């Protein structure tokens, strides 16, 4: 589990996402795993603005930080799961890192703030879905 705040916006997995979520929507893509709500308070967190292909992602099943390398978004197949068919998840960066499944929500960070979140991994792997590229996560 685990979200962005952002100005007047909760950023989620999609698969994730709550019934105050759905009755909050701003906008949804399950091609990209991500869910974004409104909300009543303010949020803080600094959105990147980059392409930075190294930084820092919280892994909840060690409760700690692992420094990553990790590619450029791009459309990669993920396996078919309780939430979604076999499918193509567009906006994905994978890095050489320990994940599980409770590890989505997970916040990735470059030295320029908020790369993205944990949404897929497997095999020694995990993988990121960027919201960098969401520019009105700011207007
Ligand atoms: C949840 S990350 C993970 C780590 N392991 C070992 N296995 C993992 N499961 C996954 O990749 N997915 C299950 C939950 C939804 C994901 C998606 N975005 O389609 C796919
Ligand atoms: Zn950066």
């Amino acid at each position: 589990s685990g979200a962005i705040y952002v100005g007047n916006y909760r950023v989620v997995n999609r698969h994730l996402a709550t019934h105050n979520d759905w009755a909050n929507l701003v906008w949804e893509d399950s091609s990209r795993d991500l869910l974004v709500s409104s909300t009543t308070a303010q949020g803080c967190d600094t959105i990147a603005r980059c392409d930075c292909q190294t930084g820092v992602y919280y892994c909840s099943s060690r409760r700690k930080h692992y420094p990553v390398s990790f590619s450029k978004p791009s459309l990669i197949f993920v396996e078919a799961s309780e939430y979604y068919p076999a499918r193509y998840q567009s906006h994905l960066m994978l890095a050489v890192g320990h994940s599980e499944p409770g590890d989505c929500g997970g916040i990735l960070r470059c030295q320029h703030g908020v790369v993205g979140i944990v949404s897929t991994g497997g095999n020694g792997l995990v993988g990121f879905a960027d919201v960098r590229d969401l520019l009105w996560l700011d207007e």
